[PDB]
């Protein structure tokens, strides 16, 4: 155990740099494997292992499109000619990941409509295109994409199909029109509990208790401090819900916990160094997050759509921009972002360089 | 009176200087009041004062809402380490000054309504987050932020919150779906008069003519010509509410009015240098948000929200965007504006050094 | 034909040659035309004759409102001090020409409502303006700003006026809430193979064949590789159409196919170096602009607007921000667009430069 775990924490460069040599297709599904983990800012291969694994406990058909969506991606990459370190750290895989599981979640026709696969196919085709794109933008700025590119092939995806397509409709989206009756004795300390684990499940579209503590597994293996602030800020996403009175069954199902969970990793020691204000910083993006995510979940019913993770990426590209004069709320250097204990250690470093 | 006078015109920079060794809760005063007369660009307390009587004088509820605010984003610049210089300019406070009224004006649930002051604080708390992203974007361009993080602030609140929320509760907006009929033989010259100042007054949600008349004494003795562009403007959204066919009604409580206002004063002097020529622009600029305010009006009412200064920002950026071959339409050096006379004696050496 | 062919193939630069010292008013009738045709990237008064006649085809009235819009506009950017070499090649004109065709296209009033001319001469006097400002921002990144002008102007009216304006009431836009009946038996070969002129001619909103064939011919007069990706690019809006099961009425009448036409010229040797590897990536753009244009268009629906071009702008600018590592696939520096043939060769001049 403890000389095993070393070489599966982190982002198993080890195992990066010794494939290297290794039969190309090998190296293709560690890319495939880093691409599904990177969902949640992981590069790590068991990690995206344990995440499919969480996958089929929800559903094997979704588990089966966003494998599928991840490959055609990565195969597209290549012939698209993108930089080869974006791609074997899965960069230009986990837009297409979420493209794959979540056509299935918002289709209407249900499991195993094998036509499905064609749009999973196609619009995983354009993700390496919206990934190189927005890149070409956001690196000026040293910004991420996020899963931009996810958000803007789903929400395409969604309005061209919509209801009513003969051949892949969607799911119904309805705007609230009536004000939830709210009975809050009702209220179960248990469920909430639970609405933890289910907020980070819900990252993938999964609603099963089990899939987010498998995920949670998987974010613990390869950090421990990101696994620490995906449950925090889904537990702030649920605070916020009972801050603005949501209806419970929303809450259970972890719809207000899953952008507040990633917005917490990014920001708690990801790309802001993990002082105790950026982890301050980062519950603040967290609740923040969620208010948002509830604001665009209505703004986009009135047209049909759900908000996915627009939320996310909005508010935490939006806490990203942000300047300060406070030395202790830095952003980390792109090209030295790994994961927060590792990110931590460079921060700690640079600042003794500074005092000097 | 003349000597008098001279200490409280323009932005009362002997003043500022003289309160940098007072006791430092003088200087916060002074930084509220001219966070809150930065809605009109103007920077100077005692008009801030003065647009706290007018706001007293439509509802002290949204006086009390909007110093509320001012005062929560002022504090909340501080904690996350902002420039001094725009804190003590009341850039860090006019965007919650209108977030705290414009949340009390749209608000179901009607004067003093106490629970309201928690997202009304929780909604200050972003405005400088907003405002630092934003000024570290455009700044770059060297544009200003105008109220973009009010704006944002604002849809994101009431799309969050919505009309059927059970604690916070909007007021319901509804597209028009009839057409309206129009009388021309009841309209009334005393009426579109009075529109002028009440158009100037809805740049705080104040439709009070009285407001407005306060409002425009406020700007007045910061400078003339800002005033003089204040109701112009507005007068300039009536001509284009009744070009329009607009329903008098809205007309007459100022809805035509506050965003052209606000794109007259920008324009006029403020953030161009006043020649004939950016004077004709700024009345030409004025009409086209009148135009673009009802469009999105209209757009948004389809999502259930409010416009509110939308068109203004996205209006004035776009001409301050546009260039020119022409030496006498001179947008100003941000580092340099100040006030139009000011703005105005730094154009014309400027351009003497150039015809040198 | 031989000896006289020459002179009207390309961008005609004898003939603006010769026209530097010619009479203003002649000088200004061919920015007029050029303006006319760069509606479609062709520079050249004679396509933007020919182009003028398929308008009058259509529709004598949206031929009026059209060249209207094409003056007004150009005169305005000369009132602004605008650069002469772009306003010379048209590129101030053609976004107002799409404003004065589509807002006829658009009015529920018909043809020959004269009040009309108001509303087209006020937003084609923001054509520059909207031109001038986003020019500002794209020519940064070496980006043309296509049709953002237009589209921006034409949304912006349509939000104002609606479908209830009192005076210039739009045309009703209706969401799809129904599945449409489709019955495969009746497709028709020969109105898919009409669909594609059809598609051409939607791109100054004319759904009448012979038009979209004289648009064609004015295409391929300058450029026989503009018009090969004109046709080709309605041809694969088609194909998309009918991948999402569209109704046949909406192929037929062009619907599907003017948005990828205008991306696969663009991309197809326009604003990238024309090989192989180029082609095929045109031929995605117009499959991906394609399904863009109709989830664009339910959107849109569902806040009352059409979409008319933002999908092309949108899409076409993707890709052409997209970077790869091939050097096959290569962006024209925009200071040396002109027309696919001769960018071609400008092309393989600088690679046997690189070969060097
Ligand atoms: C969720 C929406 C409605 C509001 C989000 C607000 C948070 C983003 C704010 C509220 C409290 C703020 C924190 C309160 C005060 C502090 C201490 C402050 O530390 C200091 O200024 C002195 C110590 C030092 O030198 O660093 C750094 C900012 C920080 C973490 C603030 C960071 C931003 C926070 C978390
Ligand atoms: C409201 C929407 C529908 C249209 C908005 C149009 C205005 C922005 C346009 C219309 C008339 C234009 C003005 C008409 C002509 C002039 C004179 C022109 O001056 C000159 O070109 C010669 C004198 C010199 O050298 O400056 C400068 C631009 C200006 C003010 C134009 C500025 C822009 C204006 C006000
Ligand atoms: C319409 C939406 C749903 C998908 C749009 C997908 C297209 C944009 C993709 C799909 C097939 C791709 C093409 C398939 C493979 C090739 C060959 C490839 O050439 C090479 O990599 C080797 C030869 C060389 O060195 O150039 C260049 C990219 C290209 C044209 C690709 C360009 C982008 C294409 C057309
Ligand atoms: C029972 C737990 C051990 C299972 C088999 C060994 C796997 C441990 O991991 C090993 O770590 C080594 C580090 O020196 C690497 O060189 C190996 O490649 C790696 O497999
Ligand atoms: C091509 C798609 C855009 C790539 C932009 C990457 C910018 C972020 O940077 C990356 O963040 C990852 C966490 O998500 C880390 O695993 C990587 O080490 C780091 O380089
Ligand atoms: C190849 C790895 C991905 C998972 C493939 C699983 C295929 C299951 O197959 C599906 O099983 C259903 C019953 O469970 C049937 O109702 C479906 O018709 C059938 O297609
Ligand atoms: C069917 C999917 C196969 C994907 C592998 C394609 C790899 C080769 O395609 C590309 O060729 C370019 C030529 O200039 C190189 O620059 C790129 O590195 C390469 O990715
Ligand atoms: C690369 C993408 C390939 C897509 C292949 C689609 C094959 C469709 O297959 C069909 O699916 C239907 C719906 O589930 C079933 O009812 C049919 O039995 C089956 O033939
Ligand atoms: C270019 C694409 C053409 C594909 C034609 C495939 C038709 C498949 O079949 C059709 O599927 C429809 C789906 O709702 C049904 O409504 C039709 O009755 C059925 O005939
Ligand atoms: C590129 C187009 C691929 C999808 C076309 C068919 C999708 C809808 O086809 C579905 O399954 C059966 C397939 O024959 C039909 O009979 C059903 O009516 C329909 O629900
Ligand atoms: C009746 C009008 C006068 C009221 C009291 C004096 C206020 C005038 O203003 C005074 O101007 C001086 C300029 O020399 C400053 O030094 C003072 O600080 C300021 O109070
Ligand atoms: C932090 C929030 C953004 C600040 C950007 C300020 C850019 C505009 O600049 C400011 O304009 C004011 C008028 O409104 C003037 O009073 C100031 O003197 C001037 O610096
Ligand atoms: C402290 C400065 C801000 C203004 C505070 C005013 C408090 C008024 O108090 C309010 O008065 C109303 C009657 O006018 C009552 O109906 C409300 O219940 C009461 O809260
Ligand atoms: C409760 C509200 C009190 C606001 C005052 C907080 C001022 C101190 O907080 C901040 O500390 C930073 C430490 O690096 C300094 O750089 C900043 O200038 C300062 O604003
Ligand atoms: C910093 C923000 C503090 C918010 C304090 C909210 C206090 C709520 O106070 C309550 O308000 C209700 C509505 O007006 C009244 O009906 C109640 O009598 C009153 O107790
Ligand atoms: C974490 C936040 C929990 C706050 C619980 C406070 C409940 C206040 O009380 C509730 O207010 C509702 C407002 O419409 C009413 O509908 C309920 O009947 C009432 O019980
Ligand atoms: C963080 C949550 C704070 C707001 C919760 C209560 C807001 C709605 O509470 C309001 O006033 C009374 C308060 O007891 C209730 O009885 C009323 O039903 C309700 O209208
Ligand atoms: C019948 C076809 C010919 C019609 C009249 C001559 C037009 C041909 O075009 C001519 O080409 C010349 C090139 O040397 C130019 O110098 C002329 O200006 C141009 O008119
Ligand atoms: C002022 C309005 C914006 C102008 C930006 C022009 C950038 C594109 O560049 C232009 O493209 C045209 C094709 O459309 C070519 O005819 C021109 O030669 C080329 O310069
Ligand atoms: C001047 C060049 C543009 C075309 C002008 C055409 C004017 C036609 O005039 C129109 O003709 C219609 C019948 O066709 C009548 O019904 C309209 O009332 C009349 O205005
Ligand atoms: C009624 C329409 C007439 C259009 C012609 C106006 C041309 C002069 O107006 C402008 O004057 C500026 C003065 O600095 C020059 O810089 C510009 O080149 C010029 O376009
Ligand atoms: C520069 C713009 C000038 C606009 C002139 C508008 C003249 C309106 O003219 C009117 O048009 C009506 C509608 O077609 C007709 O019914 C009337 O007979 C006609 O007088
Ligand atoms: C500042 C602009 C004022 C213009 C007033 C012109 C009134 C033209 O006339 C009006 O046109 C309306 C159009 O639907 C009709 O409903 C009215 O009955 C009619 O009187
Ligand atoms: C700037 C305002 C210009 C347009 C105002 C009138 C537009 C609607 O006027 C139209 O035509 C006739 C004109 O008298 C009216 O009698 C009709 O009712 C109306 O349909």
């Amino acid at each position: 155990f403890p000389k095993a775990l070393g070489y599966v924490t982190g982002d198993m460069k080890e195992l990066a740099n010794q494939l290297k040599d290794k039969p190309v297709v090998l190296q293709f599904i560690d890319w495939i494997l880093r691409g599904i983990s990177q969902v949640v800012f992981v590069n790590n291969p068991v990690s995206g292992i344990l995440i499919l694994v969480g996958l089929l406990v929800q559903n094997p058909w979704w588990a089966l499109t966003g494998w599928l969506g991840t490959v055609v991606s990565t195969l597209m990459a290549l012939l698209l000619s993108q930089d080869r370190s974006l791609i074997a750290s899965g960069l230009y895989g986990y837009n297409a990941t979420l493209v794959g599981v979540l056509m299935a979640v918002f289709s209407d026709k249900g499991d195993y409509f094998w036509w499905l696969l064609l749009p999973v196919c196609a619009m995983s085709m354009t993700c390496p295109i919206f990934s190189s794109a927005l890149n070409s933008v956001l690196s000026k700025w040293d910004l991420p994409v996020f899963t931009l590119p996810f958000n803007m092939a789903l929400s395409m995806y969604l309005s061209a199909t919509g209801h009513y397509n003969p051949f892949f409709p969607a799911k119904l989206v309805i705007p609230i029109t009536t004000a939830p009756q709210i009975s809050w004795s009702d209220l179960s300390a248990l469920e909430l509990l639970k609405s933890i684990p289910v907020g980070v499940g819900q990252i993938y579209g999964c609603d099963n208790p089990w899939t987010g503590g498998i995920f949670l597994g998987a974010i613990l293996l390869s950090s421990p401090l990101m696994c620490l602030h995906a449950a925090i800020g889904s537990l702030l996403g649920i605070a916020a819900g009972l801050s603005l009175s949501a209806p419970f069954e929303n809450i259970y199902f972890g719809l207000w916990g899953f952008n507040s969970s990633l917005a917490c990793i990014a920001m708690g020691g990801m790309f802001m160094a993990l002082t105790w204000q950026t982890h301050l910083l980062a519950l603040g993006c967290a609740l923040f997050t969620a208010y948002l995510g509830v604001g665009m979940a209505n703004f986009m019913a009135e047209v049909g759509l759900p908000a996915c993770t627009w939320p996310f990426c909005l508010a935490t590209l939006l806490f990203l921009i942000m300047t300060t004069k406070n030395s202790n709320i830095y952003k980390m250097p792109l090209s030295k972002v790994t994961y927060p204990e590792e990110n931590r250690i460079f921060y700690l470093q640079a600042k003794k360089r500074m005092v000097e």
